[PDB]
Parts: structure tokens; sequence; C-alpha cells
């Protein structure tokens, strides 16, 4: 069984038995100069952005957009699973550009980011909706450990003990990295609020300029609406024995302040002392 097993250490950093054993295929992950790195810690808005991305490099063609899933057109470089998917071998035979979707933490990606020295769009999300949406992502993709009770799964958020590790540290040494390299770093809650704005952002980043009636486009077609009901953006297409979106699907919400559904009152009071000590000395800001 391939699923539902513990986490590995790789480097400090809890990751998928499989991605463990196979790391030396992500280690030496051979970039290109013009790949564009989707960076986030798990639920951020990977998806979201990938569809967006995807949509510029195809001019808004809906249509082309759904050549396939998007797993297939943005691969996830460093999930491999023996007998199930390889995101490296995917990205070797992909023609360029490439879009890359990573949740590796700054400290563990693979140095040839650096040294092509790639343009990295991060999405960074609310801690407290992120471990809500992350306790119902475990459930229903069986690659992870079971989560247990949502007490449970939320102590060992806290404490880091999650695929990919802790958030606090992720979303603090990428803002951090944004010094060295060129690094778009949104917000999910941005994009919920003005998602025309934070398109805007991307493009002006990716040096494209537009007419207005394509970014309208873009804009309808990656609405969680939209998305939600899209199997080529959806995850439906996922075998039933890797996702079961009948335990939960994989567009959930779509909403910021899930969180206040999830937490009990005394789990948020200990939630935000816990994330103050963390999280006071960065600048990084958030609202939930
Ligand atoms: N177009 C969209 N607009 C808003 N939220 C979206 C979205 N597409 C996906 N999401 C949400 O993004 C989260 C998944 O993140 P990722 O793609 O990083 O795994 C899920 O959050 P919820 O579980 O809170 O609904 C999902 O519903």
């Amino acid at each position: 069984d391939v699923f539902r097993r513990e986490l590995v250490d790789v480097e400090g950093i809890p990751l998928f038995w499989s991605i463990a054993e196979h790391w030396s295929q992500v280690e030496s992950f051979e970039a290109r100069p013009d790949d564009i790195l989707i960076s986030t810690y798990p639920k951020s808005g990977t998806t979201w952005v990938s569809e967006i991305l995807d949509l510029i490099y195809n001019n808004g063609d809906a249509e082309k957009c759904k050549r396939d899933a998007i797993y297939k057109r943005v691969p996830f470089m460093e999930l491999i699973i023996p007998g199930i998917t390889n995101g490296v071998e995917m990205l070797n035979n992909m023609p360029s550009p490439r879009i890359v979707k990573t949740h590796l933490p700054v400290q563990l990606l693979p140095s040839s980011f650096w040294k092509n020295d790639c343009k990295i769009i991060y999405v960074a999300r609310n801690a407290k909706d992120v471990v809500v949406s992350y306790y119902y992502f475990y459930q229903m993709a069986k690659i992870h450990p079971e989560p247990g009770t949502w007490e449970e799964f939320l102590e060992k958020f806290m404490a880091g003990q999650v695929s990919f590790g802790p958030w606090y540290d992720h979303v603090k040494s990428w803002w951090e990295k944004r010094k060295e390299y060129r690094i778009l770093y949104l917000f999910y809650e941005d994009m919920k609020e003005n998602p025309k704005c934070e398109i805007q952002k991307i493009l002006k980043f990716l040096e494209k300029d537009i007419p207005e009636e394509i970014l309208n486009k873009i804009l309808y077609h990656s609405s969680f609406s939209v998305m939600k009901e899209n199997p080529s953006a959806n995850y439906t297409t996922m075998m039933k024995e890797e996702m079961d979106h009948s335990v939960s699907p994989f567009m959930r919400k779509g909403i910021s302040g899930d969180w206040k559904n999830q937490f009990t009152v005394a789990q948020y009071e200990k939630f935000e002392e816990d994330y103050v000590k963390k999280m006071e000395d960065s600048t990084l800001k958030f609202r939930s």
C-alpha cells in the first residue's frame, strides 16, 4: 500500500515516503531560465494560481486549458509515487516555457532554480484557514498519514509535524528569500478581495501586457465557481485510491474565514498566542 504511510524526514522536513526514497531526482532537478515556479505551503492557493498562469500562457483560451488535468499541465515537481506519478519525469519531458509547482521549504528547493535565477510566484494564506483546508485534504488525499481528529491534527500543525513541515517557517523563509531572487509574494486573501488587481500583479511580474478583454477571460475562468465544476481543474480525474472526493471535495469552500467554523474559541486563543511568538519578529503580515 503506497497510501497512508508515515512521513519520512528529508533534510529536517517530513515528506511523503516516496519523495524521500527518490530524493536524488528532486535534488538534481534541472531547471531552465524561463521556468516559472509556483511555490506554496500546502492549501494556500496553488491550484488557483496554477490555473491563472496556464490561462495567461494560453491567452485566456478555456479549451486549451482543458488539454489535460491541472496536475499534468503544471506538474507537482517533487511528487513521486511508485506506480502512480513522477513530477520530475513529467517536467523533464515538458517543452518550455514550463510552469512548475512545488511545496518545498526554501532550504530544500533544488539548487538549479537558484542557479538559473528563475522567477518564482509564492502564494501565502493565513495559517488558520490553511490548517482547516489541510485537515480535510489529509482526509481525502490518501498519500497523507491519517490526520486523526481535528484536535489532534491542529496540534500536529502547530508543531510542524505535517507534510512539508511547519507553516510558520515556510512562509517566513520564503518571504526572506524575496531579497535574493525574483519572488512575487502573493496572498490568498488579496486574491479573494480583488482578483483582478492580483492577476495584474502577476502579468507585470511576467512582463506581459495583454488586452483588457483577455484579462477578463482569465478572471472569469479562474473564479472558484468555474474551477469547482471544471474537471480539468478540480482533481476529480484523480484515481479514487489517491483522492476520494466523497470524503471531502478538493474544491471545498474557496473562502477566507472558514477557520471560524472549525476552531473552538479556546483553540483559537491558544493558536493566536502560539502564532504571535513564532511570527512577531517577521515583517510578514496576514489577514484572516
Ligand atoms: N479559484 C479559487 N478561488 C478560491 N479558492 C480556491 C480556488 N481554487 C481552489 N481554491 C481553494 O484553495 C485550496 C486548495 O489549495 P491548494 O491548491 O494550494 O491545494 C482549497 O481551499 P479550501 O479547502 O479552504 O476550500 C480550495 O477550495
